[PDB]
């Protein structure tokens, strides 16, 4: 993987139509699009979601165990892989899948409240803690590479667990095993095992994710790359990990890429202290010896309401920031998402400061 990475995140749901000719015209302008660009890699949506409700029910492969609501995950990919010159990474969720009811959920404890629950703002996670849940997502990902060609795994960002989850009874069980004391409420305001206990989750996390792509190796082999979403509070908070289970050298260690969602906006930072606020990530990169050259940074294309009527940065703003990255240091970066049906970002504006191959 010849540097500097420039990567283009991207949604199928975009492509899809019902009428098989329009999908057809859809795929071909994507191709093109990515063609045009000029650019290293495309981190590839495997799962539908066309209603952003943190939940997969339906996917772009064939499969034992969910709905396939278009044959194209494939046929996108080996495209992409020949005419329009990229490396493909398959996204995929680790936990956000609606599988089987008996399968158990990640649940967290309200405070002043007895039994768990799971919280509608969250994605809706299965929890990694049950043997079950670990069997029918390997299962998922071995479909997925029986049945595609692909250069890596994209890990998606709900690989995560607050200082309230998991709270669910295997990750009860498993709390126990490994030596923590008390109910939860009582591990997580107990100084002497709460951040061991955040670490556990971590690694839980990490170490599930590591299976995941042990699967996806033995079938499509050892060159296979990994990545994972990581959210920009553990890189520069790293106090953080408490409530989101991530840790920032842990993915520099365990993938091949660490890709942060250096999104200003999502992190709820004001217009005018955006830059500021990625001078200060980049800065914090640079201080861990060869982080950057591990690193992806991805910029936020649009700015989402946690309603659903997202807005569009403008082009002009997307190719500001990652002008701003570069002349801060950093090589590796990439935006999610694009938007090929409104030339969205402009790809003219783009191209200048995202591809290495501009004249
Ligand atoms: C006094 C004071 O206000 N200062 C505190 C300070 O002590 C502390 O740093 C922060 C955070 O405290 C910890 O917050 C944990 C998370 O709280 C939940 O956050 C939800 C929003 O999360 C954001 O989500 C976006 C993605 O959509 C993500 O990009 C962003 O980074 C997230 N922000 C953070 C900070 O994580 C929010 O909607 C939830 O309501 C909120 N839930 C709760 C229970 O607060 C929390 O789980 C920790 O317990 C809490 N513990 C500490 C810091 O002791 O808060 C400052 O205000």
């Amino acid at each position: 993987e010849k540097s500097p990475q420039r990567i283009m995140h991207i949604d199928l749901d975009y492509v899809y139509d019902e009428n098989l000719q329009q999908m057809d015209r859809n795929i071909d302008v994507l191709i093109q699009r990515v063609k045009d660009m000029q650019i290293s890699t495309v981190y590839l949506q495997a799962f539908a979601d066309p209603d952003g409700d943190g939940l997969v029910k339906e996917v772009w492969f064939p499969n034992r165990l969910l709905p396939m609501k278009a044959d194209i995950f494939s046929r996108v990919a080996w495209q992409l892989r020949t005419r329009s010159g990229v490396n493909i990474y398959a996204w995929m969720p680790v936990l956000s899948w609606d599988l089987d009811p008996t399968l158990t959920r990640v649940k967290y404890l309200p405070t002043g409240e007895k039994k768990a629950q799971i919280h509608p703002e969250q994605y809706h996670r299965l929890s990694p803690f049950d043997d079950r849940v670990r069997a029918q997502v390997g299962m998922l990902y071995e479909d997925l590479a029986g049945h595609a060609a692909f250069d890596g795994i994209l890990f998606h960002d709900d690989a995560l667990l607050s200082d309230y989850e998991d709270a669910s009874a295997p990750a009860i069980t498993a709390y126990q095993q490994a030596g923590f004391s008390g109910s939860l409420s009582e591990i997580r305001q107990n100084p002497e095992q709460f951040k061991q206990w955040a670490r556990f989750k971590s690694r839980a996390l990490t170490d599930f994710t590591l299976e995941l792509s042990a699967r996806v190796k033995a079938i499509r082999g050892p060159h296979i790359k990994t990545a994972r979403n990581i959210f920009a509070l553990p890189v520069i908070q790293p106090e953080s990990e408490a409530w989101f289970a991530q840790n920032y050298a842990d993915f520099l260690k365990s993938y091949d890429w660490t890709a942060i969602m250096a999104m200003p906006y999502l992190e709820g930072v004001a217009e005018k202290s955006a830059d500021q606020w990625l001078i200060q990530l980049t800065n914090q990169i640079k201080n861990i010896p060869q982080a950057k050259d591990k690193s992806i940074l991805e910029l936020q294309a649009q700015n989402w309401q946690k309603n659903g009527q997202h807005q569009a940065i403008s082009s002009q703003q997307l190719a500001h920031w990652m002008s701003l990255l570069q002349l801060n240091g950093v090589k590796n970066y990439g935006y999610y998402p694009d938007n090929f049906l409104h030339n969205q970002p402009e790809i003219d504006l783009i191209r200048p400061e995202f591809s290495t191959a501009w004249y």
